[PDB]
């Protein structure tokens, strides 16, 4: 087995000529030549077994990666495991390589306007694949969207995913960490725990305002400091947007604020085609009722040049863990895992 600065890849003999791509908390990234299909892949190790968070995260992005077939959703090649569960330490998840993600890519490239809208495009035909299985992805942000050479952009990391549950979303004031804070809707800070789709549709928003600038819109500088951002931005509610928030912390809260005016968005953004920031300010709506939906989005001036329902196809059925030790977690990976068996 060749190993990877310090990690060994139990990968052999499919997959050869490993190089480092990047690291996480408990897992590891390289690349590969894929002796079979003639192709260099990317290859993630995975070490989960020892904590139950982790096992739900990894059960979780498995059986949802395994169960999607969309263009602009990462799939699974291959799941590399021990043939047994008292031998299974790790997991290695098999795809296709992509050359870089939309994190790196703003950290030194602009955008064109064609690359912002068609950017734009294959996420919201994406995200229509996933909000139509009934799946919240919650933690969408630049560095969860894959690019290849070639600009085919392909969504990917579902360990923070739920089942939507509108019925179940009213929570109260400062108590919920859903998403990325960068990346996360003014009502997680308010009154919801980030259980409907119009979650996602806010983190596309804030997306595609990093495209027009390279630079994040709300960099909120800690948790509780995101909100003053997003407000910064967008200005005092309107007294019916208000009226929507019954939770009387959070109600109270923004009662308790100076009025804010809002900034327009072609001054924040002087270069930026006038039907994109007409989207950006649908998307970044402050009542997530009022927010635009994805089949919306994908129907806006903005995307005319790409839109076409019929090739934007959704999921065949939609999907219809925290109570469980890590053992069953491990028993379910170990299940979930065995088609690619061997
Ligand atoms: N460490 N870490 N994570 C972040 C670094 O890894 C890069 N990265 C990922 S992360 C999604 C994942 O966990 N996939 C499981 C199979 S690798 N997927 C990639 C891919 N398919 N092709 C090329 N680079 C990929 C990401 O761009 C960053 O460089």
């Amino acid at each position: 087995p060749e190993m990877v600065r310090g990690q060994v890849f139990d990968v052999g003999p499919r997959y050869t000529n490993l190089s480092y791509i990047g690291e996480g908390a408990y897992g590891m990234v390289c690349s590969a030549y894929d002796n079979l299909n003639k192709v260099r892949v990317a290859i993630k190790k995975i070490s989960p077994f020892e904590h139950q968070t982790y096992c739900q995260r990894t059960l979780r992005e498995i059986k949802i990666l395994l169960r999607f077939r969309h263009e602009n959703i990462i799939g699974i090649n291959d799941i590399i495991r021990a043939p047994t569960i008292e031998q299974m330490k790790d997991v290695y998840i098999v795809q296709d390589l992509m050359e870089t993600d939309l994190y790196k890519l703003l950290k030194t490239q602009h955008l064109s306007n064609d690359h912002i809208c068609y950017f734009l495009y294959q996420i919201l035909r994406g995200l229509k694949y996933i909000h139509s299985a009934n799946v919240l992805h919650r933690d969408l942000k630049p560095s969860n969207l894959l690019l290849n050479t070639t600009c085919d952009l392909k969504i990917c990391d579902f360990g923070l995913a739920r089942v939507a549950d509108p019925d179940h979303d009213h929570t109260g004031f400062l108590t919920e960490y859903v998403a990325t804070r960068w990346y996360r809707a003014p009502e997680i800070m308010l009154n919801s725990k980030g259980y409907t789709k119009s979650i996602d549709i806010w983190s596309v928003g804030c997306i595609l305002a990093e495209m027009l600038s390279n630079r994040p819109i709300f960099p909120g500088k800690h948790y509780l400091d995101q909100l003053n951002h997003i407000l910064g931005i967008l200005g005092s509610p309107s007294q019916e947007d208000l009226n929507c928030i019954i939770n009387l912390k959070a109600r109270n809260y923004l009662l308790s604020l100076p009025h804010k005016n809002k900034v327009p968005w072609n001054r924040l953004f002087p270069n930026a085609d006038s039907k994109a920031l007409d989207l950006l300010d649908k998307m970044l709506t402050f009542n997530p009722h009022k927010r635009i939906e994805v089949e919306q989005a994908l129907a806006h001036p903005y995307l005319e040049q790409y839109y076409d329902p019929s090739d934007e196809p959704i999921a065949e059925a939609p999907f219809k863990l925290d109570d469980l030790p890590k053992e069953k977690l491990k028993e379910l990976i170990f299940e979930e895992t065995a088609r690619f068996q061997p």
